[PDB]
């Protein structure tokens, strides 16, 4: 009779919602899973490495859409391009009013990680170039609109102008 | 006496060592071991201070990239390279030849609506004054932010940092 990883995971989010990853350890986990402490250790060897698959999960759940996406038969490659940053800014936009405590946490975690940053902004930038067309150009446009989805900027996401902002940017870049 | 100067001074060398947050007027009185009330006739309030040393240090940074225009005979397009560039350059070397202030006044500034709102829409208005994009300036601007957000400060050593500057004014060019 064992503990499941997803277990070990599920209740790590469950406490860290509850307090804050800083004052979160693997033994208040254990205590919480009614096991003694050290039978975590075969699935997390600390806390640091845990807390980096949560970040990592919650990136790859709350971005599946984006790169699932699909155009429409009939649209032309600028146009779905369009379609899609907007999708991409707008499911930033959406986590960030649903989600918001985690949103915080994930996104700061992330963020001061250069390795995950970058694998993120890699996989934006190849989903920017299947859809557009635009070959090796998927960096330039990805960072071209980086007010639009990068978290930092969450909390200007709802001010007047955002969408004319969002279409004058677009007018340079298309 | 006291001179407004001398205020600003002692109050800028004090929250450089132990930040905003916590630097009070007391702090400053008794470190300038002028009378109290004395203050209260140059500034009523903290944060009317702080402001203050904001605005003071972002005009000595960003002067020159006000004060830039082009040669006789450059295309405004060109010119609009050279200016981003230079805005981009600017930043960069700012922090590193002082980060903690770099830190302290940017941290206060982007916290400050009214007083991002207005750089940047200065910024938008010298990238149309140069570039002649009329109306476009705030989204030239926009554009570019990962190259003068100071947010982004950390990553401007990283490797590819010029060529991705390139890249992103060959779209937008």
């Amino acid at each position: 009779a064992r503990l499941s990883q997803e277990i070990i995971l599920n209740m790590a989010e469950k406490i860290i919602y509850e307090k804050g990853m800083e004052k979160t350890t693997l033994y208040d986990i254990a205590s919480n899973l009614n096991v003694t402490h050290a039978a975590l250790y075969k699935h997390y060897r600390n806390k640091e490495d845990l807390f980096q698959k949560l970040a990592l999960r919650w990136l790859e759940e709350t971005s599946r859409e984006i790169f699932a996406w699909t155009q429409d038969a009939g649209q032309t490659p600028d146009d779905a391009l369009h379609d899609w940053l907007w999708l991409l800014a707008d499911t930033k936009k959406k986590r960030y009013k649903t989600d918001r405590k985690m949103f915080l946490l994930y996104t700061d975690y992330i963020e001061q990680n250069e390795e995950l940053v970058k694998n993120h902004v890699a996989h934006l930038a190849q989903k920017a170039e299947e859809v557009s067309g635009r070959t090796n150009q998927g960096n330039a446009i990805i960072t071209a609109f980086t007010y639009f989805h990068n978290p930092y900027f969450a909390s200007r996401w709802e001010q007047a102008g955002y969408v004319d902002l969002f279409e004058d940017v677009w007018q340079i870049v298309k």
